[PDB]
This record gives structure tokens, C-alpha cells and sequence, in this order.
């Protein structure tokens, strides 16, 4: 079994290949644009991705593999009620350049599966686009798709510390997701099975995109304070969030 | 705390940066050139980086990082006595390509401590070089040099794998390097200080290197069968689980 694993308790490390707006400032990972005065600017787009790629399975053995990740997200939206586009964290193919903006996350084209955009993705939604989202704001699983195979509603604690963790188990093809608000005492999950080798490549890079909306009003900060990640190819969580997370 | 590690039980991941005549086959790294029949190459020089740069040190925060390293190799001289030249374990700069080779295992280029080499290397060297090596055959500690800080005898299982074992110590910012041959049953260790921040950039390349000799017989075969490595860098200017480690890594 071949294992690999990163944590950063803070950024600005050459370990990231940054695009569009995305910045590192005050040692913090910041996915789309803040002015001056701190405030989120409109038709932004940012991605962040680790500067190796990872590989998921191998076609040859068959093998897949078992995988986490887990980071603090903040997202501040000056005006709740007009938050806009949301966070993903996405595996991507390895030389990938960003997507369709706002509502698509940045990582998607269209609602429609297109299984060569060979992109997975958990988004945080913020933002209800009717053509294809629930009411609330919520968190999704994306495959190949900006229309999410399940959700589940998120109760955004505006410009608080989001804690999360996703999973991947190989043994069940299981994708959960779970986001705790820890000042608001709130935790939603997600779960969902996922044929990773038949909607990704062998090697993929992992990181980050976000966007805000594109009129008046409809925007927020996307920011990324820590983040961790362990793979593991033919998981233990207990000791994988003590010695790596908390 | 910024932590990274990696355990290879094989190699066949493209996480592996490969120069010279390095190759991997039968999932096995081979440094140096072997022929069809099997046998070692003569001016064979491999060197094998893994393909993420690791951060020893944060220059603007003042702290150092502490890690481990683990690996098997296996090191075939056709005939023992012409043994040549021997493997490195090294971190080099990012971008660094091959240096001298034969005597100075690709990573050096003097025996003169040259701080630009921005190079360290612990050498498990099989050919004695009059100029500035040991009578006999050793591990050592270079720094910036081929004249190694420090050495101590190592008798070579011929073909018969080493398990080697290299921590750095941020804390008494000692490196110490133990061999173990255990079809033989015997073991040998070195240790001294090294003062890293000064010695190596802050991003570097971890890896091996490798070559043979240049005159007659003078050639082995110089084979990784596995490789385990972790770090930990401090948020502020504290050693390693060096046994947990161990276990859900290497034994
Ligand atoms: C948060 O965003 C809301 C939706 O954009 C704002 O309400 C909207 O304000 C518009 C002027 O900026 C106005 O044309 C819309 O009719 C109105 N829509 C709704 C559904 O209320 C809201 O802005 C404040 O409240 C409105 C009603 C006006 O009084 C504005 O002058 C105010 O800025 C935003 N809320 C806050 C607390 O800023
Ligand atoms: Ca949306
Ligand atoms: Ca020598
Ligand atoms: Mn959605
Ligand atoms: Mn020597």
C-alpha cells in the first residue's frame, strides 16, 4: 500500500498551483478577490490546487484508492441574504484550467453530465440557481456535473469557521461529506456512492475553486485557513484527524 | 504544525523524478545501468527524487524540521573487492541536475567544502578514494563536500539488503544513520551535528544517487526496494515519534 499525506496549518508555501483571483495573504489561502477594505468584489473566480497530483486508482491492478481530507473554510457574505457563488473542493484533471464562473463553481460547464469534464467535486452552495438547485443553501456531491447526485441543507453561520471533512472508501465507493459550525454548534453530512475510476482519471490534482455572483450585491469571502490530506492505494480516522487535523 | 510523509512498498508511481541511467523495473528502483545478462555497468550514474520539493526549514519563522527516513537497498559488486562507487541518500536543491561522477556519487563536484553546493548526503560508500576517503568501506555524513564530517566502518553483506535508517533532530540538530544487514545480523551507525539552515536551502529535493566506477571492474548494482519518509515543521523556532513511525511504516 502506498500512503501519502500533507497538513498545513497555514499557507504560502510553494506547494500550490494558485489561478485567477486566488491569493495567499495573512498565511491564509483566499479563493476569490477582497478590496482594500476587505470586502468581497464581484465576478470573481480563484482555484487552488496541491502542486502534485495524486493517484486515485490504478488502472493495471484495478486498485482504488481510500482517501481524506479535511480543512477550515470562512466564508463572510457582507449581506446574508445575498451570498453568492459557494466553495468546492474538487479533483480535477492535472493540467485543468478553470471553468465557468459564478454559479458553476468554476469547475463545471453546464447541469447536463459530461463525463469528459472527468471532475469531482463537494461544493458548499450559497447560492440557490433555480435551474438546478435546491432552495437552501447546501452542501453537494458534483459528479461531472454542476446538478448535484444528492444534497443536504447547510445553515450558513455567516463569516464563521467552517470545519470539514470528506471521505472516500474504496471498500464501498462511499463519498461522505460532513461540515461542522462549532461556534453555532451545528453539523450537517452527506453521503453518497461515487464509481471513482469511471468518473476520473488515473492522477488527479486536488484543491480548491470558488466564485461570487455577478450583480450588485451577490458575493462573499472564500477563505481556506488549514488543510489536510491522506491517501492511501492497494482509512483509519481515528488517528488520522488527532495526528493531523486537531 | 506542517507534516508530510510517504511510505512505498514498491515503486511504479510516477512520483518519482528520474536522472541518468535511474530506472524502475520488477517495481524496484534501480539507480545504476545493469545489462541483460544482469550485470552492473561501468560510468553508470542514477539519481531519483521524489517529486514533491519538501520544506526542511521556515526562514521567516525560525523553526526547523525534524524527520526520518527509511529505506532497503541492495547493493551487488560482481567481485566484492572491486566494489565501486556506492549510494547516496541526498537533498538537493529543487531544480538540481546531476554533479561529478564515479567518486563523487553524482551529488558533488570537490572535497573542498563549497557552501554554493547547498547539498548534504548520507553516503554508504564502497570504493575507497585515497584523497579523502576512509581505508575502509563506510557510511558518512557529507555536508557541501565529498570529504565526509564524519564516517565509521561498514561491512558489506554483498547482495544482501540493508536496511537503512536516517533522522535529523531539529532539536539537537543531530543526523544520525544506522545499516543494518540482518541476513547477517550485523548493524553500524554515525552521528553528528549539522547545522541545516546553513547548509541547505529552504525547499529541497529528497532522494537518491548512485554510481559505479570507471576502470575495470569496478561496479555494483545499486537497488531501493522500499522508502518511507515523514517530516514535521514546527508553527515556531521538538524531535519525532520515531516508533510509531516505524511501525505503520517501515516494520
Ligand atoms: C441585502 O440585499 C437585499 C437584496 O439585494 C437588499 O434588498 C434589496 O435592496 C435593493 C436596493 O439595494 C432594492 O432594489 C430591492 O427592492 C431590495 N429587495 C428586497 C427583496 O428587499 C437589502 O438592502 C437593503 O434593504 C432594501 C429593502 C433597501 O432599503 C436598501 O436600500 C437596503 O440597502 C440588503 N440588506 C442589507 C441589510 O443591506
Ligand atoms: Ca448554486
Ligand atoms: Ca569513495
Ligand atoms: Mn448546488
Ligand atoms: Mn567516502
Amino acid at each position: 500500500a502506498d500512503i501519502q499525506s500533507f497538513s498545513f496549518k497555514n499557507f504560502n508555501s510553494s506547494s500550490f498551483i494558485l489561478q485567477g483571483d486566488a491569493t495567499v495573504s495573512s498565511s491564509k489561502l483566499r479563493l476569490t478577490k477582497v478590496k482594500g477594505n476587505g470586502l468581497p468584489t464581484l465576478s470573481s473566480l480563484g482555484r487552488a490546487f496541491y502542486s502534485s497530483p495524486i493517484q486515485i486508482y490504478d488502472k493495471s491492478t484495478g486498485a482504488v484508492a481510500s482517501w481524506a481530507t479535511s480543512f477550515t473554510a470562512n466564508i463572510f457574505a457582507p449581506n446574508k441574504s445575498s451570498s453568492a457563488d459557494g466553495i468546492a473542493f474538487a479533483l480535477v484533471p492535472v493540467g485543468s484550467e478553470p471553468k465557468s464562473n459564478s454559479g458553476f463553481l468554476g469547475v463545471f460547464d453546464s447541469d447536463v453530465y459530461d463525463n469528459s469534464a472527468q471532475t469531482v467535486a463537494v461544493e458548499f452552495d450559497t447560492f440557490s440557481n433555480t435551474d438546478w438547485d435546491p432552495t437552501s443553501r447546501h452542501i453537494g456531491i458534483d459528479v461531472n456535473s454542476i446538478k448535484s447526485i444528492r444534497t443536504a441543507s447547510w445553515g450558513l453561520a455567516n463569516g464563521q469557521n467552517a470545519e470539514i471533512l470528506i471521505t472516500y472508501n474504496a471498500a464501498t465507493s462511499l463519498l461522505v461529506a460532513s461540515l461542522v459550525h462549532p461556534s453555532r454548534r451545528t453539523s450537517y453530512i452527506v453521503s453518497e456512492r461515487v464509481d471513482i475510476t469511471n468518473e476520473l482519471p488515473e492522477y488527479v490534482s486536488i484543491g480548491f475553486s470558488a466564485t461570487t455572483g455577478l450583480s450588485e450585491g451577490y458575493t462573499e469571502t472564500h477563505d481556506v485557513l488549514s488543510w489536510s490530506f491522506a491517501s492511501k492505494l492497494p482509512l483509519d480516522i481515528a488517528s488520522y484527524l488527532v495526528r493531523n487535523v486537531l
